[PDB]
DNA sequence: GCGCATGATTGCCC
DNA sequence: GGGCAATCATGCGC
């Protein structure tokens, strides 16, 4: 196993977790609910999203035009699954 | 054969 | 307290 890099939020998460997220910038932090949610579409647990989700807007901050283009990106397909 | 891609462990933060 | 914030090992691939 070892200390940790990855493994967790598998790359199901990850598509779950970032659509959603471009949805809350301003507030980098899920719901009782969305991580509910995130966590049962995603696979991982509650806690672990608002872990995973704090991240994404760190890394946001170091590429930011990459980020928003992805923002709709991501965005558009929020009516997916739920 | 070492390193390049990605989040997790850790601490700060005004 | 919650959220934000680098820095690294971990993975998997180059």
């Amino acid at each position: 196993m070892a200390r940790r890099k990855r493994r967790n939020f598998n790359k199901q998460a990850t598509e779950i977790l970032n659509e959603y997220f471009y949805s809350h910038l301003s507030n980098p932090y899920p719901s009782e609910e969305a991580k509910e949610e995130l966590a049962k579409k995603s696979g991982i647990t509650v806690s672990q999203v608002s872990n995973w989700f704090g991240n994404k807007r760190i890394r946001y901050k170091k590429n930011i035009g990459k980020f928003q283009e992805e923002a709709n990106i991501y965005a558009a397909k929020t009516a997916v699954t739920a």
